[PDB]
């Protein structure tokens, strides 16, 4: 039977997925990849499915693989399932019709999410299950995470019996990702629903070469629209067969279901329709304004398809005079949302009463849906009667918002602690939340709620979690606004952040701060603040986690102890329970390296409860009054926008601060200055070889190569020291390294890359550095960068160049940024760049903050995001743009030509028209050109000094890594590079999918441990580069920064300059790699991956053999045993050690040989005489001939599809045989 | 002015799209095969669109592809169309969302077409334009041969002035297919009724690295929900 | 009981022969990512690709399959690009079968690849 | 000849295009069942997909 | 299988229409493509010739290991292996570990050597 | 007395321009639809023309 757990949404729905289930083919997207991944941890578990044996999942190429492979498997027997969300699932709308057109028990969970439009979002709501409405699948919603394991069932149940396939979706992160108390059911209880002869059933009417039959067939018009209409009285049947479950289930559980079901007051006169969880929200407010004495009510939808009329009705109380029916979704231009829609078509074909329907919308993209806004939909409904409104914005352009009233007060059950708690990331407070709820839960009989916010920033991001228990179940599907318990883990945040709002009256409030003192404490806390604490009259607590962690041996990690302070001070257990439970779970966890650390842990939370007293704070706080702004300049629109969504005020911008197309400017990222680095490089002149290998390095341009002659370090700082110039043209100059130490993650890389013994750079805690290196860095910021001194392809002169990407929220010690910043470094000003979805996207383009920037000209790279599925399609595209619009030019310019225009005029003119394709004449020329038809405004002339933006040559580049390149965008990525037309395609390899979970990609390498390859790949790296290589017209080349940067930049250079396509793979390290001594080691280990053979560097150049010349040639040396030492260092190789040495000790031993033949073939490659010359185009002219004239016989048939304008003609239709045929014989009958 | 054609209502369309277009993104598919085919010899024959260019097409690898190439192309400021039907418009449908997300004037031309469900069908029926009903795209319908051709204009010069993509449709094979005597248009008038401040502000509004923006941007749960809304004016 | 559900599963007693059928524009095309997938994931299907060097069924468009200068759809002018070579990019690979076959040329030489590729 | 080796046993996830067009245009189907009644089961799941499609039916 | 080319390349393709109304319609252009394909299979053959030949190749295993068991590539890591994004959070996520902010382990150490107090 | 609407701009659906072409005396009216979606409550169109109907509350 029953069995109470803690868990969210997902799980709580891949419980029941893995029961029903024999066979799921997978694929991962935010924010149903868990789902996936536990069915397949569990798989490997031994776990068995209702039929006792395990399950077997399969990861494809794409969803739309996936979408396929599902449908195989139902019409091979097999009972299948699949998770998606969003995009994913709008690329399984092709299957769905064929799998429910085909009466299959196909059953799909999604994690509803938003549809990428202006934006993307892997937020929920209901715009991708929307979007699937019409595939004939049926949809069932759970509105909360006790609901998706019983709606689950249901819809496992349902389809097996009914032969329609089921869609079950829930809010996605609402209800996927929020931990709850619930009660699940064991797998004989859901195998003991199951109707069998149903089952035996699809089984029979099953493919099988044993007794087969023929699928899929194409129709015509005299039988297609009878067999589509065929399936009705399964469609008749799908309701009656939910509700049945619905009440089978209930029979086991005690839950309840109804298609649709009514809450609230019978003689309710303002009623709400809603679907998915704001009915939690909505519910938990009926109550408290109902005791009230309101008439108010609302039906929850179930089953949203089929949609029963009768049941709709069913559930509406018969006062109801006004609706309004909530969309979680917005169709642009349709007369109304679909929910609402569908209400409305009920109430017509019921021909009576007619309520007055209002349509609203809320929640798109997981805004909020708190109870103020509830309040506000019902207030709507008695006042203006606002139709087609949103609510959760401020909708100032279009004026749709209904207006929203925070003063609302809290609806949660009587007797519920609310907490939230504001932390580092990594600080290990996400964890102890989850534990406390484990804890909680599992030793009082309370109702536990989790909900965790996050940050878009990889490193140092903030995080913020909503706790709460209570007696009663919380249907609270919203955050903690009037907090019991605020807690703050990182000291940094009172200043900045809003830590107190909303916190209730006497709210105890703990700091991890090491202001023990009033005097430092006052001369720390915001004004704000201590008035806040005092008026409100808090219990303010003072902890220096921090040092307790450090003195109880705790390396200073403050988990454990801000974990008692919680416990402790929280006010959901009575303080001996409290110490009590906590101490118990400090054995059960831990007892991994003996009892040392267990102890040590133990004494934690001792000292952690007797340091843990309240601050006791002067009234004078009542009226602490107001600071001044140490405010630097930053842009007109980064203190109007980027800020006040940095600091969490982003709810509160109007729909008239953002751009109707969601355009975002530049280089926003110049005025974060984050700071978050713990140690940061510092500058040691004496010993710098004036090398520019460090910035070259460093993963967010946090070093910055100066090079300023003598007079323009005037005013400089004391301290601004520079060596002199070592060089030929370098001599008048003086240089110097300047560490950026507030846009710096310390990751180590700079310092340990650098050259020198006694090192150039050292690490050091970030105070000791940023009250000297912060005025320094302006200063170097505000002197001439030297792009033209050296250069700017070389090592050296590219670091005396504009980055045109800094400061991006990616990981620190990303692989993937050095490579990219000097990418840009010599093509910025005149690129496109096309990035396929991953962390290219999320690092180069998290609104608001953007790292790519214009140069000191206003000009930098072209941004833009298509899809996952199309990054190269895509960037196609603009190249296909590019040259229309830059033939127009041509053809005018070449039209001017034979005009009365200045003979300088035509000078450029030609001398453009003929360096079009050169990056240097093309500008050259352009810029002569510029001026020359500077005011120009009538005819020819006019129009080609307004097609300015077209005179130079452009770079256009497709980035993306190895899960878009290798798997869901190969096939574009190949038909793109196999169009020949001039691209550059930068494929950043992690060997795995790195972006949502490390999920292996057909990139990851044999016996490598990722998502889906658990114990080490069980096959070899696709091989891309040699794939690509076939075709022979295709420049294609491997780097690796901490290999070689020379032979890096040699690659950027002829890539770029191929007159064709060119595919560059670059070794990227990841966190997923799990670099074991730090990414500070990430050069070295690039430098390793080719010294070891792991991965050679070639380049694959079709103009030698242009002339003659092999065009493949080797860059690396021989593998030199350094293999093992290679694998054994990082995690992702190492566990599978630690856990399965048998298995282990084989695969590193594959690779090893692997990597011995690929090299050994590489090696008679570069010595082969034969080989695939070329061409980079020449010939067509002016001419169409189809491939049908003067034929002999037809080429063409009487089918529909081949039917053309100009066909019919008539033909020898081979019906006779062949020539000879016919002839010898005419020539035996001739009469 | 007018020219009086008997044709279908495929290469009635194809007229209109290669006149208005500059660049398209391909892929075969009945009934709209033609079209894209169309589109294609005539380039080959060196005609002019109506800025005097012959078309840029490309054949791509799927209407996937298609799709994601179209909105490229219009990102970077051409002007673009395709033609597509049943599953080839299905597979359009991520795009889509991200081309009239992004405002931009695409133009797809339909031989509405069935979907493959219990069968498959090349034959004409809506089912394929309500499946991108809510992409955002524009939606207009042509009812005959002689409506394709001017709902196909409609659908150009609204586009470029709206910056709301356009879906035009006409039923498969009865209307893609059909002959009939028509009144169609030269490219000077279609040219002449061109907003060339909403064009010349296309052009503007576009990717180049010489004025950049980026585009594409992932957003949290603070501002998604009104950077939708943003775009209501214009719908 | 046990006996009788194994004499029921008498449909999955023999072993079957899952094969994959489709010509050049879904090998080489469309499905080619796909193709290329399943390929790579070493289970045992059999996939069989009918080369006619163009899309046939619809109109005999050039697919990646047409050769340098075949004059096809989207190729008016002959291909100006040669064919793609599936077989050489996946016998990358190592662990998948790959042959090629000519009826008219050796009919012993299909059946000596059906029978090992199967 | 495919048939005429495996026929009794296979599976057929046909791809579209000439071969689902000849092999299975409603009315008229040319596979057929042995002197036994087995034969190819045959089905046409789409056009992109046939091969992930044969890939199902092997799970 | 085959033999090496025997020039029948242009009489083969010379007798398809898809190739000979090239030729018809754009002489210039088509001869010279045929020869593109008549160098195009000449060189793929040499290539093909020298791997039937090549004593360097890729070996062979059906499959045959794993055995139960699951492990996740998070297990045993000294720094953190997942970020602080949304994406990346699972339902056993949340234990503290090392975000690279402070660097390198030998950097970390050569630091505390160097202050200990 | 019978008639016809003919649709042209279904996206966006402006009910205004809807009603100015709906006589003042149809007293019933049937819309037609070109397609099937498995258990909608009714396809697009008519879906579409009902919500103009109630929403014009006459
Ligand atoms: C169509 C689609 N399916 C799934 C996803 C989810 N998603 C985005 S990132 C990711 C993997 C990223 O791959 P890779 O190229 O390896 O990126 P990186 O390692 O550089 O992060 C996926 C599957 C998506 N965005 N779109
Ligand atoms: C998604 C999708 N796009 C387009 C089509 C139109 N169509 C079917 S047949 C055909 C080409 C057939 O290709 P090929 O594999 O060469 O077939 P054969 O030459 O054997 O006829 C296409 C594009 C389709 N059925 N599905
Ligand atoms: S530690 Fe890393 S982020 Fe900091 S300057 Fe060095 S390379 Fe850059
Ligand atoms: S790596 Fe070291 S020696 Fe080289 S430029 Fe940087 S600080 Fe100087
Ligand atoms: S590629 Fe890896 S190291 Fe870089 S941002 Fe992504 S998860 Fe971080
Ligand atoms: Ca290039
Ligand atoms: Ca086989």
């Amino acid at each position: 039977g029953k069995k109470m757990m803690t868990t969210d949404g997902n799980t709580a729905t891949a419980h029941v997925a893995y029961a029903m289930s024999e066979v799921a083919a997978i694929y991962p997207i935010t924010p149903s990849s868990t789902m996936g991944e536990e069915a397949d941890d569990w798989a490997a578990q031994g776990r068995k499915n209702i039929f006792g044996q395990t399950l077997t999942i399969r990861e494809m190429q794409s969803e739309a693989g996936a979408a396929g492979a599902v449908h195989g498997a139902l019409a091979a027997g097999a009972l299948t399932t699949t998770f998606t969300a969003s995009q994913g699932l709008l690329l399984m709308i092709p299957n769905m019709y064929k799998i429910s057109g085909e009466l299959l028990p196909g059953v799909f969970h999604v994690t509803a999410r938003a549809i990428a439009a202006h934006a993307l979002s892997i937020f929920g709501d209901h715009q991708d299950i929307y979007a699937a409405r019409q595939t004939g699948f049926a949809m069932l919603a759970s509105s909360s995470v006790q609901e998706a394991h019983d709606m689950a069932l249901v819809a496992h149940l349902a389809a097996i019996e009914s032969n329609v396939p089921f869609m079950h979706f829930f809010d996605g992160f609402r209800t996927s990702h929020e931990i709850q108390k619930i009660e699940v059911l064991d797998y004989a209880d859901m195998a003991s629903l199951v109707n069998q002869k149903a089952l035996a059933e699809f089984r029979a009417k099953s493919m099988n070469p044993e007794h087969p039959h023929v699928r899929g067939t194409a129709q015509n018009p005299d039988i297609y629209f009878q067999g589509r209409e065929a399936a009705n009285p399964y469609y008749l049947k799908v309701p009656g067969i939910v509700a049945e479950y619905m009440q089978k289930v209930a029979s086991l559980t005690g839950r309840s279901y109804k298609l649709f079901d009514y809450v609230g007051a019978p003689d309710a006169e303002r009623v709400i329709v809603s679907m998915g969880s704001s009915c939690e929200t909505i519910e938990e407010v009926i109550n408290h304004l109902a005791a009230k004495g309101e008439k108010i009510g609302l039906i929850k939808v179930r089953l949203y398809r089929p949609f029963v009329s009768e049941a709709f009705f069913a559930a509406l109380p018969a006062s109801a005079k006004v609706i309004t029916v909530l969309d979680r979704t917005k169709e642009p231009g349709a007369p109304g949302d679909p929910l609402y829609l569908d209400v409305c078509s009920a109430f017509v074909e019921r021909g009576e009463a007619m309520p007055k329907i209002l349509a609203g919308r809320y929640g798109l993209g997981s805004k909020e849906f708190s109870p103020a806004m509830v309040k506000s939909v019902y207030d709507n409904m008695s006042g203006a009667k606002k139709n087609h409104f949103t609510v959760g914005i401020e909708d100032d352009v279009t004026g749709t918002s209904l207006p929203v009233d925070n003063a609302f007060a809290d609806t949660t059950p009587k007797g519920t602690i609310q907490c939230q708690f504001w932390g580092l990331g990594a600080d290990g407070t996400v964890g102890a939340n989850k534990q406390a709820i484990k804890i909680i839960g599992d030793n009082t009989d309370l109702f536990a709620q989790g909900y965790f916010s996050y940050d878009s920033k990889k490193s140092g991001g903030i995080t913020i979690s909503h706790l709460r228990f209570g007696e009663k179940p919380i249907q609270s599907t919203y955050l903690v606004n009037r907090a019991d318990y605020v807690a703050c883990h990182n000291p940094a945040y009172v200043g900045i952040y809003d830590i107190l709002e909303g916190i209730k009256d006497g709210g105890t409030f703990v700091l991890n701060s090491p202001w023990s003192s009033l005097e430092d404490m006052d001369k720390h806390l915001p004004s704000g603040i201590k008035r806040t604490i005092a008026n409100k009259k808090l219990k303010f607590y003072n902890i220096d986690a921090v040092k307790i962690a450090t003195d109880v041996g705790l390396g200073g990690r403050i988990n454990m102890i801000m974990q008692t302070a919680f416990f402790k001070l929280a006010g959901v257990l009575p303080f001996e329970k409290a110490v009590d439970l906590l101490k118990k779970s400090i054995h059960k966890a831990y007892g991994k390296k003996g009892e040392k650390i267990v102890k040590m842990n133990t004494d934690a939370v001792d000292q952690a409860v007797t340091s843990l007293q309240e601050f006791k704070y002067p009234d004078s706080w009542k009226d602490a009054p107001a600071e001044t702004k140490a405010e630097p300049m930053t842009n007109e629109f980064f203190k109007n926008v980027v800020k006040p969504i940095l600091t969490q005020q982003g709810d509160k911008l109007p729909v008239s601060a953002f751009e109707a197309d969601g355009r975002f400017p530049l280089g926003t990222s110049q005025f974060e200055k984050r700071g978050v680095a713990i140690n940061v490089p510092q500058w040691v002149p004496e010993n710098c070889i004036q090398c520019n290998q460090c910035a070259f390095v460093c993963p967010h341009s946090a070093i910055l190569p100066v090079l300023a002659k003598e007079e323009e370090l005037v005013g400089a700082p004391a301290n601004f020291t520079a060596l002199e110039a070592k060089g030929k043209e370098l001599k008048g100059y003086k240089f110097r390294i300047q560490i950026n130490t507030l846009d710096c993650m310390g990751c180590g890389n700079c310092a340990d890359i650098c050259p020198p013994k006694e090192k150039a750079l050292v690490m050091q805690p970030l105070d000791t550095q940023r009250d000297a290196q912060v005025p320094n860095l302006e200063y170097a910021a505000r002197i001439p960068v030297k792009s033209e001194v050296l250069p700017r392809d070389s090592l050296k002169g590219s670091q005396f160049q504009e980055p045109l990407m800094e400061f991006s929220g990616a990981c620190s010690g990303c692989g993937e940024t050095p490579y990219v910043r000097v990418i840009t470094q010599l093509f910025g000003e005149r690129m496109f760049i096309a990035n396929a979805t991953g962390c290219s996207s999320i690092w180069g383009a998290s609104a608001p903050s953007m790292p790519y920037k214009t140069n000191r000209l206003g000009q930098g790279p072209a941004w833009g995001n298509s899809l996952f599925e199309d990054a190269a399609e895509y960037g196609f595209g603009m190249n296909m743009s590019m040259f229309a619009r830059r033939t127009h030019l041509a053809d005018l310019a070449a039209k001017a030509l034979e005009s009365d225009a200045s003979g300088d005029v035509k000078e450029a003119l030609q001398g453009w028209l003929a360096g079009k394709n050169d990056p240097i004449k093309s500008k050259e020329y352009g810029d002569k050109l510029k001026k020359l038809l500077a005011g120009q405004k009538d005819g020819l002339l006019g129009q080609i000094a307004a097609m300015s933006d077209l005179y130079t040559k452009k770079s256009v580049w497709i980035f993306g890594g190895d899960g878009w390149a290798y798997d869901i965008g190969y096939g574009g990525l190949d038909h793109v590079l196999a169009s020949g037309e001039d691209v550059n395609v930068f494929v950043m390899d992690t060997e795995v999918y790195s972006n949502t979970g490390g999920q292996s990609s057909k990139a990851t390498p044999t016996g490598a441990v990722a998502k889906f390859a658990a114990a080490g790949k069980r096959t070899g790296k696709k091989d891309l580069a040699r794939m690509v290589m076939t075709y022979g017209y295709v420049y294609v080349a491997t780097v690796s920064m901490g290999y070689s940067k020379q032979q890096f930049l040699k690659v950027l250079k002829e890539a770029e300059s191929f007159p064709g396509p060119s595919l560059v793979i670059a070794y990227a390290t990841c966190i997923n790699q799990g670099l074991r001594k730090g990414m500070g080691k990430s050069q070295d280990v690039m430098n390793t991956a080719v010294k070891s053979g792991y991965w050679p560097l070639f380049r694959y150049d079709p103009r030698l053999a242009a002339q003659g010349k092999n065009p493949f040639q080797l860059d690396s040396k021989a593998p030199d045993g350094s293999v093992e030492e290679f694998l054994m260092a990082q995690n992702r190789f190492a566990v599978l050690d630690r856990s399965f040495p048998e298995d282990a000790k084989r695969l590193r031993a594959q690779v090893a040989h692997e990597l011995d033949v690929r090299f050994k073939e590489l090696e008679h490659m570069a010595a082969t005489n034969i080989f695939e010359s070329f061409a980079p185009a020449g010939g067509k002219a002016d001419g169409s001939v189809d491939f049908g004239e003067g034929a002999e016989f037809c080429t063409r048939d009487d089918t529909p599809m081949m039917a053309r304008p100009d066909s019919g003609e008539a033909c020898d239709q081979n019906r006779a045989g062949t020539s000879e045929q016919q002839g010898d014989l005419s020539k035996r009958t001739k009469k």
